[PDB]
């Protein structure tokens, strides 16, 4: 045990947001396809039901954050740099806001079967993700998911 700097971050800048989870960017002079991996987003493509516009979804959500971000960096965990489809397998951080985080904390995207070993920041969304759970934030809130009494 015993490390400084978790992980480590690699610069890059977005070409295009494919969607919430999947981003296309330009990772040091070359397009990459990034996968959040730990981090599932449900209806990907569109918003939940789609009566009225409530709910930009993490398509817009992750597209605006990273657009709005001055910085783009790509930290990549302990295991495997890629994704078995060749996406990269990176948290990325738009303005140092972790994308994975701000998609669950806000209740976007939810804690997938995370492909171990890369997990270092799985216990922060799953964190996130019960956070969201409990304000009922847009897909946890009532819809499809309507619990209570």
């Amino acid at each position: 045990a015993t490390s400084t700097k978790k992980l480590h971050k690699e610069p890059a800048t977005l070409i295009k947001a494919i969607d919430g989870d999947t981003v296309k960017l330009m990772y040091k002079g070359q397009p990459m396809t990034f996968r959040l991996l730990l981090v599932d987003t449900p209806s990907t493509k569109h918003p939940k039901k789609g009566v009225e516009k409530y709910g930009p979804e993490a398509s817009a959500f992750t597209k605006k954050m990273v657009e709005n971000a001055k910085k783009i960096e790509v930290e990549f965990d302990k295991g495997q740099r890629t994704d078995k489809y060749g996406r990269g397998l990176a948290y990325i951080y738009a303005d140092g806001k972790m994308v994975n985080e701000a998609l669950v904390r806000q209740g976007l995207a939810k804690v997938a079967y995370v492909y171990k070993p890369n997990n270092t920041h799985e216990q922060l969304l799953r964190k996130s993700e019960a956070q969201a759970k409990k304000e009922k934030l847009n897909i946890w809130s009532e819809d499809n998911a309507d619990s209570g009494q």
